[PDB]
């Protein structure tokens, strides 16, 4: 039976529930796909509003297995499942195993640089350059018998908006697409949508391959897919809890629990380095396991032919705090339902958890804040590391892993997305290292929580960065790193950074007895749901201070090189970033846009996106559940 919980915070989640499952509302597509965001005039990670992101599924499985715990009925959560395999997880259809059984594990991929500004790319693929072996793939096809990939693509043209298809048709959806292909400086802005699956009929000659790698050959037919390793990692935790409250409840969520294990599986990919490097060693060629930082890295990428039978697969050499998820590695490491079937899928997670920890603790800040991150790969094209840069087992330290448009530790959102991982782990096991890193950081952010007279609040929205950590050294740890500190540039009342605050704050409270952090907590779910309610969940009028690259920043297309996309719109060198996303000026939203635009004004949304309202639901059940009275 499950235990007691807070009634007017469960109901809190209870009407969060019913806002956004509300048909009414449109939270969701026909096919029952969550939005990034019920308005489509959006860009800031993806470039519409009617996309969705395996971030948004991921939240999706959350809400449900929260929904669960409070109704007794997880058929919704089930389904959160059942949605993910069919939509998001490419089918056998989608990543022929014809192409994937022809996968090389001695030699994963060939090499090519990154580079610093879009305009050098497409990078020329070189053969000749060192790539190490890959030794988990025979683990995991002995374990499933395919040599497909079973994790999440990140993002997906739910509606079919920009007219790929499915599979090169044109019509169906939902619609596989990917967008970042040319490195740190190419912001969402910046980026040539494109489909997963090229046949070459849409976009140039050669479909839209040639805009981002050179082989000696003409390019072939092919599919591509890149996971985003938070995203199945938030899956695998949320997973987890539903399966601790359903057994609460006599309840079984089996078959969804199979998934996320097999899911936490593959996930070991983003354990290494790009190109499967040595880690600290990076021009010598892997020989397997010590190609492995054994971090979640930015992502981990496969494709393979559509018209000749072949396949490579590469981890990331970058890797970002953010992205870390501790408790997932405790789960899938130490809980016997979530083993995983392949040989070292359990132990190669029990590395991790260490592994992650260790790199929280490097990066703290002299304040508290977590810098960074670090990458294997310096400037993408395994350089060497600048003599006093520090390291963290020879991987050099990096204030801004893979993006610098803007910067990718600038938003104050990675602190508490990837601390609440913390906290619950801390909360579940009471482990020293993760009760360090947050009476710490804690005490920071307990300091930078401001309360207006008039019920309004303001946390960080912008922060920024100064010196480096010391090298880490495993036996001596935390240093307290008197040279790194971080400075908040401005503040602000992001709805959904504020819910995971709360939540990071009530699962370290109710462990730590820290009244200071269980009161901000509540004040903060108070203010929003007292003075941010509205009829689809909660939202706050917010400026859009980078909506004026609508219409000035260009996109860069290599000279000579003419295509167009599937509405007929010209790609070619000139054109911006409306030019090839012209059914934008069809939004509801797109005068009062570019009237604002027009005056020198900054145009301002209210914005009601999927994470952040189910973020916002979560923080109220979490502390329904742990603070009942
Ligand atoms: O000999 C057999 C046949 O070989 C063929 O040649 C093949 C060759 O074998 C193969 O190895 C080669 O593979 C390369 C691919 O062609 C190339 O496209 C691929 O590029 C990677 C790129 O290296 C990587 O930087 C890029 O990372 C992006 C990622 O795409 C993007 O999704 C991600 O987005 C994240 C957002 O940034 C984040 O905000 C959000 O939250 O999550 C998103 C998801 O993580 O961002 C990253 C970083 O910016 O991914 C692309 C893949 O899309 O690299 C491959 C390895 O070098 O292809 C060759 C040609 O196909 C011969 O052609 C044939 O004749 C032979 O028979
Ligand atoms: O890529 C990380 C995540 O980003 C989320 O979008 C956030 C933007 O990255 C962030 O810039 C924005 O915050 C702005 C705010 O809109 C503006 O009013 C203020 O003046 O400046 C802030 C800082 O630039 O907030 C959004 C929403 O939190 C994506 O929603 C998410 O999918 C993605 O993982
Ligand atoms: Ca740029």
């Amino acid at each position: 039976a499950s235990s007691p919980a807070n009634k007017v915070y469960q109901d809190r989640f209870e009407s969060m529930y019913s806002k956004i499952k509300d048909p009414a509302n449109g939270y969701f597509s026909e096919q029952g796909i969550p939005y990034h965001s019920i308005e489509t005039l959006m860009v800031e990670a993806p470039d519409y509003g009617h996309v969705t992101t395996s971030q948004a599924m991921s939240y999706y499985m959350w809400l449900e297995a929260m929904h669960g715990r409070f109704s007794g009925d997880f058929t919704g959560f089930d389904k959160s499942w059942s949605v993910t395999e069919q939509y998001l997880i490419p089918t056998e259809k989608d990543q022929p195993n014809t192409s994937m059984s022809r996968y090389d594990a001695n030699k994963p991929a060939t090499y090519a640089p990154e580079f610093q500004d879009p305009s050098k790319y497409p990078s020329p693929l070189d053969t000749s350059q060192p790539v190490g072996r890959d030794p988990i793939n025979s683990q995991l096809t002995s374990a499933y018998g395919t040599s497909m990939l079973y994790g999440m693509h990140w993002i997906l043209d739910v509606d079919n908006w920009y007219g790929f298809g499915a599979r090169a048709d044109g019509t169906s959806k939902p619609s596989y697409i990917n967008t970042f292909q040319r490195g740190e400086q190419e912001s969402t802005w910046e980026t040539i949508p494109q489909p997963c699956w090229d046949e070459h009929k849409f976009g140039g000659q050669y479909g839209f391959l040639d805009l981002f790698t050179k082989d000696t050959g003409t390019p072939a037919k092919q599919f591509k897919y890149t996971n985003a390793p938070d995203a199945d990692a938030r899956a695998v935790q949320a997973t987890y809890w539903a399966d601790q409250w359903a057994k609460e409840q006599g309840k079984s969520v089996s078959t969804s629990v199979g998934k996320a294990t097999k899911m936490g599986d593959y996930l070991r990919y983003s354990f290494f380095d790009k190109y499967f490097r040595k880690i600290g060693q990076p021009s010598q060629a892997g020989t397997g396991y010590d190609a492995a930082h054994y971090l979640l890295s930015w992502y981990y990428a496969w494709g393979g032919g559509i018209d000749s039978t072949w396949s490579w697969i590469i981890g990331s050499s970058h890797n970002h705090f953010g992205y870390q998820n501790p408790f997932a590695a405790w789960v899938l490491s130490t809980d016997a339902n979530f083993k995983p079937k392949s040989s070292n899928g359990a132990s190669d997670w029990a590395k991790s958890l260490d592994r992650q920890l260790e790199f929280y603790q490097w990066l703290q800040s002299a304040e508290g804040a977590i810098a960074g991150g670090a990458t294997n790969s310096w400037n993408g094209r395994y350089e060497a590391v600048p003599s006093g840069t520090s390291t963290f087992y020879g991987m050099g330290y990096v204030e801004n892993p893979v993006y610098a448009d803007p910067g990718s530790n600038t938003w104050f959102g990675m602190q508490v997305w990837s601390m609440q991982r913390v906290a619950e782990l801390y909360y579940k096991t009471g482990d020293a290292r993760a009760k360090k890193l947050l009476d710490k950081w804690a005490k920071w952010i307990n300091g930078e929580i401001k309360f207006n007279a008039d019920g309004t609040f303001q946390i960080p929205s912008t922060i920024d960065w100064e010196g480096q950590p010391d090298t880490w050294n495993p036996t001596q740890g935390y240093t307290g790193n008197a040279n790194l500190h971080v400075k908040v540039v401005n503040y602000g009342t992001d709805l959904g950074c504020a819910s995971s605050l709360a939540n990071t704050l009530t699962y370290y409270a109710a462990k730590s007895g820290d009244e200071t952090s269980r009161q901000n907590a509540q004040k903060l779910l108070d203010a929003m749901w007292n003075n941010y309610s509205d009829s689809k969940g909660i939202s706050t009028v917010e400026q859009r201070g980078d909506y004026h690259r609508f219409l000035d920043q260009e996109v860069f297309v290599p000279a000579g090189w003419t295509g167009k996309m599937p509405n007929g719109d010209v790609i070619k060198s000139g054109v911006k970033f409306i030019d090839i996303r012209s059914k934008y000026k069809q939004d509801p939203e797109w005068q009062t846009m570019v009237a604002a635009l027009q005056a020198g004004q900054v145009p301002t949304q209210r914005l009601h996106r999927f994470w952040a309202q189910s973020e916002f639901a979560v923080a109220n059940g979490v502390y329904a559940i742990l603070f009942p009275d």
